[PDB]
DNA sequence: CGTACGTGCGTTTAAGCGGTGCTAGAGCTGTCTACGACCAATTGAGCGGCCTCGGCACCGGGATTGTGAAAAAAAAAAGCTGCA
C-alpha cells in the first residue's frame, strides 16, 4: 500500500500511453515519463525510446500529426 | 530459399495385333390369355366456403454474451559480471 505504479514499457504501451493519454499531444519528453514515472529514472533507454518512431509509421502504430526532428505528436483514432 | 517437378536417357513390360475356337445369351418368331382399356351407373372423398381461437409475431425490459482498449503481470531478447 505506497507509492510506485505506472506502465507496460514498449509498443503495446506505445499504443496505450498516446491513447491512455485523454486527448492528443506532443515530443519524446510526454511518452517517456508516462513510461519511467514508476522510478526507473532514464539513464541508456535514452536511444531505445527514441528508436520507437520509425518503428510506429513502418509497422502502422502511430500517425504523427506535428512534429520534425525528433518531435512527434502521435494520433490514433479520433 | 529449398526442392518438386520436367526432361532425357537406358531397361522392362504388356498392349496391341491378328488369328483361332467355343458357346453364352441376345434377340427373333409364334401362341395364347391375363390384364388393362373402356363403359355406364353409383356414391363418397375431397373440394370451396366459412367460422374460431391459439400460435406466433412483435413489443419492452431485463440477463447474458462477446468484443476491445487499457492496465497489470508473467516471460522471454538485449544488455552486462566477474570466474575459471
Ligand atoms: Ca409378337
Ligand atoms: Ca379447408
Amino acid at each position: 500500500k505506497r507509492k510506485a505504479s505506472g506502465p507496460p514499457v514498449s509498443e503495446l504501451i506505445t499504443k496505450a500511453v498516446a491513447a491512455s493519454k485523454e486527448r492528443s499531444g506532443v515530443s519524446l519528453a510526454a511518452l517517456k515519463k508516462a513510461l519511467a514515472a514508476a522510478g526507473y529514472d532514464v539513464e541508456k533507454n535514452n536511444s531505445r525510446i527514441k528508436l520507437g518512431l520509425k518503428s510506429l509509421v513502418s509497422k502502422g502504430t502511430l500517425v504523427q500529426t506535428k512534429g520534425t526532428g525528433a518531435s512527434g505528436s502521435f494520433k490514433l483514432n479520433k
